[PDB]
């Protein structure tokens, strides 16, 4: 049950307008494909608030990753889901090297230590509303909000977004459960950034599990082993919402291209 919005003041939307001339804002299943001039983050706010909308954030940091925590954390705290209920998930090999970082209202950290962790997937369900799951080595340097909240979301892999399918690395032995041919394939996503609600990453990340089992007992490893098992789920599960790659870009191998009127989240140099 969704409450009325309150009376609202902003620019009418222009039906003989297009929202872009220069991308494509919308698949050919109908889902949104996110890019900055899309969205009015306003009526967003107001949709989500009115849910009481809880965002779990998701990251692994083992080994020397643990190093890029402070940063992560820090930009999220500017930049990601800001005055929504955030809960991080750090996931991590060396909890006492976890940084402190000092966090908004509303906004909390729960470490799970890893060796398989002691945490249950039924955390999730009853603890927040959608999961994303994203890269730790990263940064947040403009807005990231509740525009990318749907069932099911992938990012378009900032190197492929302007390349033919033929060009993209998918997986393409057809002994891998991973194998996408040649003449299929919508986009190619990067492992990255992807999320959705609970229950949507949940089935995805069983999905891939199960998979990359079948391929080892038939010995063979897909090329960019969870980006090309993530690749194929999309592929055979349309995502509900697609963000571009101002969403997980790379400055320094990339630059700054006037199609990206925003850099949102980035690899860290
Ligand atoms: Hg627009
Ligand atoms: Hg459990
Ligand atoms: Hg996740
Ligand atoms: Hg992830
Ligand atoms: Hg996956």
């Amino acid at each position: 049950f969704m409450v009325s919005l309150p009376r609202m003041v902003y620019p009418q939307p222009k039906v003989l307008t297009p929202c872009r001339k220069d991308v494509l804002v919308v698949t050919p299943w109908l889902a949104p494909i996110v890019w900055e001039g899309t969205f009015n983050i306003d009526i967003l706010n107001e949709q989500f608030r009115l849910q009481n909308t809880t965002i779990g954030l998701t990251v692994f940091a083992i080994k020397k990753y643990v190093a890029f925590l402070k940063l992560f954390l820090e930009t999220a705290e500017k930049h990601f889901m800001v005055g929504h209920r955030v809960h991080y998930y750090v996931f991590t090999d060396q909890p006492a090297a976890v940084p402190r970082v000092t966090l908004g209202t509303g906004r909390q950290l729960s470490v799970l230590e890893v060796r398989i962790s002691d945490f249950c997937e039924r955390r999730f369900l009853s603890e927040v509303d959608y999961l994303v799951c994203v890269d730790v080595d990263m940064e947040f340097r403009d807005h990231v909000g509740v525009e990318i909240l749907t069932p099911l979301f992938g990012t378009l892999h900032p190197g492929f977004y302007g390349s033919s399918r033929e060009a993209f690395t998918y997986e393409r032995r057809p002994q891998s459960q991973a194998y996408i041919p040649k003449d299929e394939g919508d986009f190619y996503y990067l492992g990255g950034f992807f999320g959705g609600s609970v229950q949507e990453v949940q089935r995805l990340t069983r999905a891939c599990h199960q998979a990359m089992m079948v391929d080892q007992a038939n010995g063979i490893e897909a090329v960019w082993h969870d980006q090309s098992h993530l690749n194929k789920y999309l592929l055979r599960h349309k995502p509900t919402k697609v963000l571009s790659p101002e969403y997980l870009w790379d400055q320094q191998l990339l630059g700054w291209p006037a199609v990206l009127r925003k850099l949102r989240f980035t690899a860290v140099p």
